[PDB]
């Protein structure tokens, strides 16, 4: 049924919590401790998904890269009293996000996925950052889909549509992998498959996770390999 | 100085020519002579080039796809006494442009590049072709572009500078790679470095071969290996 894997990256495919925190750690070494820029980190995603959230709304695209970079500085004035951060500095922490480590699964799952499906990178982050993570991550796609290229961010139908329209296929022969929800739910509004997959160390050892149930989603898994066995996918050897 | 380099696909690294030669007697078997399907072969790729001149000349963008389509059933009209196909051959036939294979030399120097550079796909054919391309070819990239992102087929400065905005470098960060001297030639005009693979099979034996002297473009390489090579990309 499904000709191609779409996939979320930040999260469902990389450990983007530990590495904006090594990230942070290693630019600003001995001016923020662990536990301070681990939180700067957290309110960090928390007012990129609120910018997000926000132009979503508005049906409005802006480079996000541009969204981390502000919400960055909007953060650095909060924590102003504790560390300061230039503006080179600031470009490079925001660099952070698209220098994100993959989980260990995902190469070889997205290995895996290859033998039976095309494997596309749909992610809100710019066209150049989900390139860069490609690196970091090791993330081989056949295509790299970005917000930027539709001028809308998920979960706005126009992106999965515009994938599926981009891909040559179907939303219905779209499979959405993604670990979070909206991701997912979104992806089914325009026919999508939806394929959740667990990361429960995503937000640090602490963090807390969806408790996604069994049966909300066409799959269910803790790794891209698990999803591949559960597509039929070959084992690598 | 090159951050990412940019690669035409159809010719720079494909062996479309032989692809769908071999495509198109695979599918219509008995009904068609190689030599006859290779003159078709070849009226297509330039029936492509004709239209695909006209909609850049008319700025226009259509899928290229339906591009393909519309000239071979233009074709097989012209050859109609010679062989017929049917309307699903036709879709078969026209799938054999995402069919392409790749030149020997294409994925190992693919390879060697991305130890340096970041490696990307920048092709007139539809984003799905070049997506199947890279399964046909071997052809793994950073990223695919396509014309159809940018609304606009190359040469159009469009389609360079979309390409580098979206990779997020500067075009003088970009080496275009392509086998044929207009990308080249619009991709520094966009300020883009340029890298010309020469492939003497492009258009089999008898094909015409491009004016290009060396120092013309920053490279001229006969693979991508020996490109990666000179741009300094160790063996792999």
């Amino acid at each position: 049924q499904f000709r191609a894997l779409l996939f979320d990256v930040q999260g469902t495919l990389t450990d983007f919590r530990s590495t904006l925190i090594e990230h942070g750690l290693s630019i600003l070494g001995d001016r923020v401790d662990r536990e301070l820029w681990e939180e700067l980190v957290d309110q960090w995603r928390g007012c990129y998904r609120d910018e997000l959230d926000s132009l979503v709304k508005q049906e409005k695209w802006r480079s996000v890269r541009a969204v981390y970079r502000d919400s960055l500085i909007n953060l650095l004035a909060k924590f102003s009293d504790s560390f300061c951060a230039t503006s080179a500095e600031v470009e490079l922490l925001t660099d952070g996000w698209e220098r994100l480590r993959s989980w260990p699964d995902v190469p070889s799952g997205l290995e895996q996925l290859r033998s039976k499906y095309l494997v596309a990178a749909l992610t809100n982050a710019d066209f150049s950052a989900i390139v860069n993570v490609g690196r970091s991550a090791k993330l081989q796609w056949d295509a790299v889909l970005s917000a930027q290229l539709f001028g809308a961010y998920k979960p706005h139908r126009s992106t999965y549509e515009g994938a599926a329209t981009l891909l040559g296929i179907a939303p219905s022969e779209i499979l959405m992998v993604a670990s979070h929800a909206y991701d997912l739910e979104a992806a089914r509004e325009v026919g999508a498959g939806t394929a959740y997959v667990r990361r429960p160390l995503q937000y640090g050892p602490t963090g807390r996770t969806e408790d996604v149930p069994d049966g909300r989603f066409d799959f269910l898994v803790d790794s891209i390999s698990e999803l591949a066995d559960q597509l039929g996918c070959p084992r690598l050897g």
